[PDB]
């Protein structure tokens, strides 16, 4: 009893589309497509509109039954919270099936929505899932419920660099190692068309042996054809943010990858000396000194600093039109600062690290602090707020 033979040569065209795992229509998507579409619908209110009644009758079940087989929260035992953002928490977790240990990111769908701010998750997953590097945090699931967009994340138990820099007087032997892996990692971002925009040391987090891995991707852009952007997409909090992003909030200015290269200097300066180079006691005093750059910045003479490294600092925190790193990734590199006996920029990565953390098992989370409401009203009409997250789920 065989079909006609028609249609045959857009199932192939349409097979290679759902087969692609960077397609925006692969079989996750089109059940989050369905997923999404039971939840906006199945209120009082709207079901007295017989389409949507017909409809929820006939996939509400199969529905229900779909989200019992896919990947779930309650798959993950919760071994501790070891960050909270605005967003929501970070966990340790540990995988019932499996025994196997990761961090996963909770992003508050409400709170997205609520503060107009739901497109900036997609950066995110597509670095961690699709960067392949040994500088970036792996993802290996995206899955979500009504309530939470989940990532699970290879688990960083070295902690990040506002932890070590607490922790130890870091000499510049040490400086110089964080800063080449800081300076690789940006690279690798810079490469996939991306500029991060707030690169600080909470966002730089330490492997089991010690090496440098950047996290949280909430502020990346893509890079248009020239390697810019034209944006006056906010920020948070200034300390790290170079001059010319911070005048883009007062309305459309320009800047590319050399944003990201200030973003080291404050970070060079922070490691070398133990504040910011333009901390202030106010977010307006930061923000004033930053304009200010000129001016604003000078070095302790008691901190004591190198000639070479005052000369790294210094030609990070300039205009961007002369900044380090301007004309490529090279000239940083062959910066005299860099000179060392301990690694070159080839095998930076499997050389000893300066701080290797001491992990008693693969729960230890003693490289962070401790740490111990919320809804979508029931809508009148159709409102969508599941549509923005439609092929957020991803399976490794
Ligand atoms: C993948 C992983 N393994 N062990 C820990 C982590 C992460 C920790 C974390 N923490 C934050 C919080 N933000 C940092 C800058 C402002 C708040 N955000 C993130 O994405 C991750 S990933």
């Amino acid at each position: 009893s065989p079909g006609d033979g028609a249609g045959a040569s857009r199932q192939r065209k349409l097979e290679a589309l759902i087969r692609d795992p960077r397609s925006p229509i692969n079989v996750e998507s089109l059940l989050d497509g369905l997923n999404s579409l039971v939840l906006d619908l199945d209120f009082p209110a709207l079901r007295k509109n017989k389409n949507i009644d017909n409809f929820l009758n006939r996939y509400e079940k199969i529905v229900k039954k779909i989200r019992g087989l896919q990947m779930k929260a309650e798959d993950y035992d919760v071994v501790k919270v070891i960050g909270r953002g605005a967003f929501g928490e970070v966990q340790l977790v540990r995988h019932k099936a499996s025994q196997k240990v990761y961090a996963m990111k909770l992003l508050s769908k409400f709170e997205m929505i609520k503060r107009s701010d739901s497109a900036f998750f997609w950066e995110e997953r597509d670095i961690m899932a699709f960067a392949n590097s040994p500088w970036v945090v792996q993802l290996f699931y995206a899955f979500q419920d009504d309530r939470y967009l989940y990532m699970v994340m290879e688990y960083m138990p070295g902690g990040d660099l506002v932890n070590l820099m607490s922790n130890y007087d870091v000499p510049e032997k040490w400086a110089k190692f964080y800063t080449a892996e800081v300076v690789l990692a940006l690279d690798a971002i810079h490469s996939m068309g991306l500029i991060h925009r707030d690169v600080k040391p909470d966002n730089m987090l330490l492997d089991k042996h010690g090496h440098l891995k950047l996290a949280d991707f909430g502020t990346c852009m893509k890079m248009d054809e020239t390697g810019m952007v034209h944006c006056d997409t906010a920020v948070g909090t200034p300390d790290y943010i170079s001059p010319e992003v911070l005048k883009s909030q007062g309305g459309d200015g320009y800047y590319g990858r050399e944003c990201d290269w200030w973003s080291v200097g404050v970070f060079l300066y922070e490691m070398l000396v133990g504040d910011t180079p333009f901390y202030a006691d106010s977010l307006v005093g930061t923000y004033s000194k930053i304009m200010d750059h000129k001016n604003s910045l000078c070095f302790p003479e008691d901190a004591e600093i190198s000639k070479h490294a005052k000369n790294l600092i210094c030609a990070f925190l300039t205009d961007r039109e002369v900044r380090l790193g301007r004309n490529g990734v090279e000239e940083i590199r062959q910066h005299p600062f860099f000179k060392n006996d301990q690694w070159h920029w080839d095998n930076i990565r499997e050389t000893a690290a300066p701080v290797v953390p001491e992990l008693s098992s693969d729960i230890d989370s003693s490289n962070f602090d401790d740490i111990e409401v919320e809804t979508f009203p029931i809508p009148k009409a159709f409102v969508g707020n599941q549509l923005p997250f439609i092929g957020f789920t991803y399976y490794r």
